[PDB]
């Protein structure tokens, strides 16, 4: 069932160009899928506006972030609108947007003079990408009102989708799983996390939460705001 794709050309340069802005401040990984989880999370809330069963497969609107230290993963999971396997494929693997094209161009100018690039990442919601400055793997969990759960799963010179064996886990939502580098192995630790997910997250508009022990040791999900 599972299916290989090749990343398109301008997806190989818009990584690299991404990286390479990136390079000397990494943890802005995490600031870019927070703000790609509440994006998705605005717009369930709007189609929920449109739609009256909407929500029906997880009524909450959250932010989920845990560690798993021992297996060597970061997981941030929203309750947003998901995705379907065509839009797992195209959101990640293509220029999908009109304006992804208009980011390319932007970045490639920007960084050729010299202006910020941080911002533009963040304006063109195209920061997925800089997970692979501390993910050697990168796997997207998926699932969208009109479609059943499906992973990617890509090291950054490839990508495959197959429908998810575990079924519909998520009810709607995405959780981006990241296999951290050897170097980047500080991400695991719960105390590092909990600071950069409450520096990034006092400006989004829904309830942010990270997996965090007391210690008897006591686990729950903790408010970062
Ligand atoms: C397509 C939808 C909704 C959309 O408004 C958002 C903004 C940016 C999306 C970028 C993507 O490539 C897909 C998602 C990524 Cl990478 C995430 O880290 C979380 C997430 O929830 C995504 C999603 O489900 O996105």
């Amino acid at each position: 069932k599972s299916e290989k794709f090749a990343f398109q050309a301008e997806v190989n340069r818009m990584m690299k160009l991404i990286i390479n802005s990136l390079y000397k401040n990494k943890e802005i990984f995490l600031r870019e899928l927070i703000s790609n989880a509440s994006d998705a999370l605005d717009k369930i809330r709007l189609i929920s506006l449109t739609d009256e069963n909407a929500l029906a497969g997880n009524e909450e609107l959250t932010v989920k972030i845990k560690c798993d230290k021992e297996k060597n993963l970061l997981h941030v999971t929203d309750t947003g609108v998901g995705m379907t396997r065509e839009e797992l494929v195209k959101n990640l693997g293509t220029i999908a947007k009109s304006g992804t094209s208009e980011f390319l161009n932007k970045m490639t100018e920007a960084q050729e003079d010299g202006q910020s690039t941080s911002e533009l990442i963040g304006q063109f919601g195209v920061g997925f990408y800089s997970a692979f400055l501390v993910a050697d793997k990168v796997i997207v969990t998926s699932k969208h009102n009109n479609d059943t759960q499906h992973i990617w799963e890509s090291d950054s010179n490839e990508f495959s989708v197959i429908a998810d064996p575990r079924g519909n886990t998520l009810g709607r939502g995405t959780t981006i799983t990241l296999v951290l580098k050897e170097e980047a192995s500080d991400y695991l630790e719960l105390d590092t996390i909990k600071n950069l997910v409450k520096k990034y997250s006092q400006f989004i508009n829904f309830p942010i939460y990270v997996w965090s022990s007391k210690t008897k040791t006591v686990w729950d999900w903790e408010l970062m705001n």
